């Protein structure tokens, strides 16, 4: 009934095949993507956390590596990377190693994002 | 399970009628708002989309057209324009030709906003 | 379903009492902290407003006047001044006086927040 | 070389009369605006201040109460609310009482703005 | 004098030819960019301006579009697009169909960026 | 010519000594502050770049993790820990290891900073 969360932004460059011919999604582009992960459970009693954060930053960074700087379409099961996959795929690598994990938001620009649940 | 959203910005005058005599709200004023249009359903398996964005500001350029650059108390339905009735009013207004419309959020100010469901 | 919120900003020190000693959250510090709150009920047909802003500042100033520009953990219950305490310290204060309150946000950075309900 | 600068907005409606017929500026419409004051001069070696900021709310205050929550051309000497006018207008206002003031920004939009020196 | 700025913002991929064999940004990656253009000159006694902004959007067009939603090295002139040879490069494409322009920012994340003139 | 920034955040406690009685500013509080460093110089003809962002960030490492996470008055030169003070005091431990820095920004909240050159 408390829920944490945690903003990080990554450059990347990124292109959506499955657009029709002249759509300008289709062309090799890039954003500064944000994505925020969200976190439920107990509040610990002695720390007064959920999670330390150092914790939350240690099990993401693998995936976050992978993401920053690169070319998602090189990146197996990002093949279309939109948002909605991108929130997906981001899920399925950090939920495994975050059990508290409630939520993932993915933002390609400041006016539009996608919410994973 | 997936979420999408999009935040679109407007320039509009309005005041209040019913508040009392001399309150500031009363006295003609403007904001630079700010609206959200919240989208859920089925990810496609091929576009990778739950709807093209396209096809979401095309859905939404008439009433978009209508709150840019006017004066909110002269539309039907917005005679009392607060942030409360005015997201009412655009989800009445959206929800008609974007079927998987699932929250309206309306901002004044950078520091305040409602959202209706 | 009509939910309003409205955000302010305080600014703090803290010291987190419960770290391990090299860390950083144990040294003096502070932030600027937002504090967001939110409100779930029935919009007034005369009014068009869940609440009016006037009766919530107001009814917030009191807890208010006490988080800022002070330091956080001489206040009693904020002895472990964590943003998921902050927030659950917020709503209990809160809570009583405006009984429509549904959530209570505290960020202590741009890129980290809590959320209590 | 020292200078300072406070940001304050205002809520506020307006229209420019001097644009075509169909030019949606011509119609009346309201922004969020932004002011930002900036101030040059010696820095006191005791105060570490140039200036008292409550001293700076003070002198801006009574300029700031005519343009918040207010319709711009009902103001003298704002008929033409444009940004390039409503800077060099309030500096007209805010020069004679702060006479370290040094520049005046008006942004409309957040992606606009106007600096008068 | 009076100075007026207009921001645009681009989606955009692209990396550094001339880093250190591992270096990061001799990835192919992407950036939201921001590039600032800025306007010195009188303000007209009549319209209130220094330049009709559209004026400016449509002159900035042909420039923008070739920036947004593209690869930058396949550009001429930008092989090496850093930001100070993106800046200078705006400044060419754009100086000799805005005579007034007095300067160019780009920024590539928030929290940097860079200023040509 | 050319100009950089680079923006830092840190999050820091103070209090002003040398204010009122009764000041906020007289108790011990904190902010998330900013620091914007600034360097001017020439654009390298083979780089493409005026400093290496990695060679300002480590001349610039010693200085920050001063600040961060910290109480400002602890510090010697920051007995006064206002804006100003801190600018200048920033660009004195600066300047020697960035020889091209040509301003120092400092911003305490979100609405109000210090430029020094
Ligand atoms: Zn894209
Ligand atoms: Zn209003
Ligand atoms: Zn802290
Ligand atoms: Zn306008
Ligand atoms: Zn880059
Ligand atoms: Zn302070």
């Amino acid at each position: 009934s408390t829920t944490l969360f945690k903003d990080f932004t990554f450059e990347a460059a990124h292109r959506l095949p499955h657009v029709p011919e002249g759509h300008k999604c289709g062309r090799l582009h890039g954003h500064s993507f944000m994505v925020r992960l969200e976190i439920t459970g107990e509040v610990d009693p002695h720390t007064g956390w959920i999670i330390d954060f150092a914790e939350l930053k240690a099990a993401f960074k693998p995936t976050y590596e992978r993401l920053d700087h690169h070319y998602l379409n090189d990146i197996p099961g990002l093949e279309n990377p939109t948002s909605e996959v991108l929130a997906k795929w981001i899920w399925d690598q950090v939920k495994p190693v975050v059990p508290l994990l409630s939520a993932v938001m993915v933002k390609e620009t400041c006016t539009a994002g996608c919410i994973y649940r």
